[PDB]
């Protein structure tokens, strides 16, 4: 299986530059595509990346998506003084044009082919482009914004001829509409375009009608064109995470694409003078994290916008960590979209009931500027740390290990003293290895999650618990399978409790989530949509300082365990304990695979029962007031 993540990236594309003054385009500069490699070469990033070199793409690859008129018509630009220039780029819309831009056009487009070569021969798992100049909002025929041909389109139209690919998606979170990437796949259902972006109803630039939330595709199309506006700046780390949760993930994980192509333009980050956004550079650590489930993780970053030299370093960065699998950082002050965000998201879930499986209840009423620098992000010494049944040995990932010091001896005695009376020997050396692992986990950089396989799971629960609540822990976040009540108080806020059971329960407080999927053909659909649109949206804002995963003894969600252990390790900075009861190879080769940062295999595209999606929207609106990153409508006012 592939390893690594690609750089693609060279100096030369920042030779170009504005020769004239035009305050419409005085901020595209070089220095955008210096300032970003080295923030990856200070931070360590680009030295762990395998560097691709740089090419031209060749003529019969422009023409993939640009007329021949308009690429005759660019190759005459290196024969041009700056008159003529100047009168070439007056024909087209907020775009100059130099003698070496046509240059640097073909290294942007190569240097895109480079890195969907990369990914797609399995030379590398992910990779991202430093590219100049940017390409989502070239057209057919014509430059625009920018933009000299349409890098992220080639990409795409590439892939789909040399690798008979039949599903791709793109995520455009740049600040801009791409709209140059909508006109070309608007009627192609095997491209999915989303795209998010400053709108305020039509006034923000390019002040396109297309660029609302009603444009959904044409013809066979239809629905496989997502456009979010924001129709106010200031979008915030929640606006963009239930953009995410409530739009984008739930319909990329049923499209299941056979890649996945990034516009990562940063002008959406906090302090960019064009997007006016406030999103955290941070928020890209999870925006890039809760996509690489898709596609094995086959993930093409290609570099747009970005004009706040500053923000533009950090963002870029927390996009390369995690491509490289560090830990993610954790968020704070997370809650509800605002108004005007949930009116965007209500607005687009509506007009998509048609189309997608996870909207569709929506369609019948029987069921509807300076900020604080970033932290570290230092991988573990040793990622994952397994502790299987005695004498059990196994084929381990490179970045796993196996497990008694007689510290952590001693406390095993003073507990089973005082609250245990037990003498079973070795769940008593179960806790010494939960101990053990989660002493390693939180006082120490060196280890970040852990698999411990037990029998006793009311003793181990409580331990695990306790030992992490008093160490200190702020917060646990507890996901159980299974049944029956554990050891668990809900208490004070200091615990939330998600559990997946088969008998139906009342729940009374806010602090716990109970879902009663119906077992059956779609109980693998099911669960995703409540992992993606309840289950994800309250544990980033219950923010955990640890997670604890608890499996009983009983199979059916073998397909769903290593998706929900991928995406979970966006809380907690990654630290992950759990627990399985009883002993499964393949149940424990997969959590310790997904914990590791490897792969996860696709579930591909069978719909979610009505009665299950009755039962989660139930749950949304009785949690809806105390989580508000729950929220995918507006709320009445009295
Ligand atoms: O991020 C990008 C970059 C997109 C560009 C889009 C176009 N505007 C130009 C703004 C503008 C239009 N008329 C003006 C008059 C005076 C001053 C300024 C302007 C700049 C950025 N693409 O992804
Ligand atoms: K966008
Ligand atoms: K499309
Ligand atoms: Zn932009």
């Amino acid at each position: 299986a592939a390893s690594g993540s690609a750089l693609i990236f060279d100096e030369e594309m920042s030779r170009y530059k504005l020769l004239w003054t035009d305050p419409e385009c005085e901020i595209e500069v070089p220095e955008r595509l210096t300032v970003s490699y080295e923030a990856l070469r200070t931070h360590g990033l680009a030295q762990r990346c395998k560097a691709v070199p740089v090419r031209q793409a060749t003529e019969q690859e422009i023409l993939l998506a640009h007329s021949e008129e308009y690429l005759e018509a660019v190759k005459q630009t290196p024969g041009m003084n700056v008159e003529e220039l100047m009168a070439f780029s007056k024909k087209y819309n907020a775009v100059y044009f130099h003698q070496n831009i046509y240059h640097c056009a073909k290294l942007a487009a190569g240097a895109t082919l480079q890195l969907v070569d990369s990914v797609m021969k399995r030379e590398v798992r992910n990779g991202m482009a430093l590219v100049r100049p940017p390409g989502h909002h070239s057209q057919r025929s014509a430059a625009n914004g920018f933009c000299v041909f349409n890098n992220v389109a080639f990409a795409a139209l590439y892939a789909k001829k040399n690798y008979n690919l039949n599903r791709i998606l793109i995520v455009d979170w740049d600040v801009h509409h791409g709209q140059g990437i909508q006109y070309c796949f608007e009627e192609d259902p095997s491209v999915l375009y989303f795209s998010w972006h400053r709108y305020e109803h039509q006034s923000f630039w390019p002040n396109l009608p297309e660029s609302d939330y009603s444009s959904v595709g044409k013809g066979k199309g239809s629905g496989f064109n997502i456009n979010l506006p924001w129709n106010k700046v200031g979008m915030t780390n929640s606006d963009y995470l239930a953009a995410f949760f409530h739009v984008l993930l739930p319909v990329a994980y049923e499209f299941d694409p056979e890649l996945v192509i990034v516009s990562a333009g940063f002008d959406s980050a906090i302090g960019d003078p064009e997007g006016e956004m406030c999103a955290l550079p941070e928020i890209f650590a999870h925006l890039t994290h809760l996509l690489m489930p898709l596609a094995a993780g086959k993930m093409c970053v290609v570099l747009e916008g970005g004009y706040n030299l500053t923000s533009l370093g950090q963002s870029v960065c927390q996009t390369v960590h995690s491509l490289l699998g560090d830990p993610t950082p954790r968020i704070s002050g997370l809650g509800t979209a605002c108004d005007s965000a949930l009116e965007s998201i209500q607005n687009v879930r509506n007009v998509q009931s048609s189309y997608w499986s996870s909207f569709k209840h929506l369609a019948q009423s029987e069921t509807n500027i300076v900020w604080p620098e970033p932290l570290k992000r230092m991988p573990a010494s040793v990622r994952t740390v397994v502790v299987p049944p005695p004498g059990v040995e196994l084929t381990l990932p490179k970045n796993c290990q196996h497990s008694i010091s007689e510290s952590t001896a001693k406390e095993v005695q003073r507990i089973r003293d005082k609250h245990f009376d037990l003498t079973d020997q070795n769940i008593l050396r179960s806790l010494g290895n939960i101990i053990s692992v989660l002493d390693r986990m939180m006082r120490s950089d060196e280890v970040c999650n852990g698999c411990v396989v037990v029998s006793d799971l009311s003793v181990s629960v409580q331990c695990a618990l306790q030992h992490a609540l008093t160490e200190p822990a702020e917060r646990v976040l507890v996901v159980y399978v299974g049944d029956g009540e554990l050891p668990v108080k809900t208490n004070d806020g200091k615990v939330f409790l998600v559990q997946i059971c088969t008998k139906e329960t009342e729940d009374k407080c806010v602090n716990r989530l109970t879902l009663c999927l119906r077992e059956g053909e779609s109980l693998t659909a099911g669960f995703m949509q409540a992992l993606l649109g309840l289950i994800l949206p309250v544990a980033y804002e219950f923010n955990p300082a640890l997670v604890l995963g608890i499996v009983e003894e009983t199979t059916r969600l073998m397909r769903v365990w290593g998706h929900m252990t991928c995406l979970i390790q966006g809380l907690a900075r990654g630290r992950m304990l759990t627990l399985l009861q009883g002993y499964d190879k393949d149940l424990l080769e997969l959590t310790v695979s997904a914990l590791s940062g490897a792969s996860i295999s696709p579930l591909g595209p069978r719909a979610p029962k009505p009665e299950d999606v009755e039962m989660m929207e139930k749950q949304r609106q009785r949690l809806q007031e105390r989580w508000g990153l729950l929220r995918c409508t507006v709320s009445e006012s009295w």
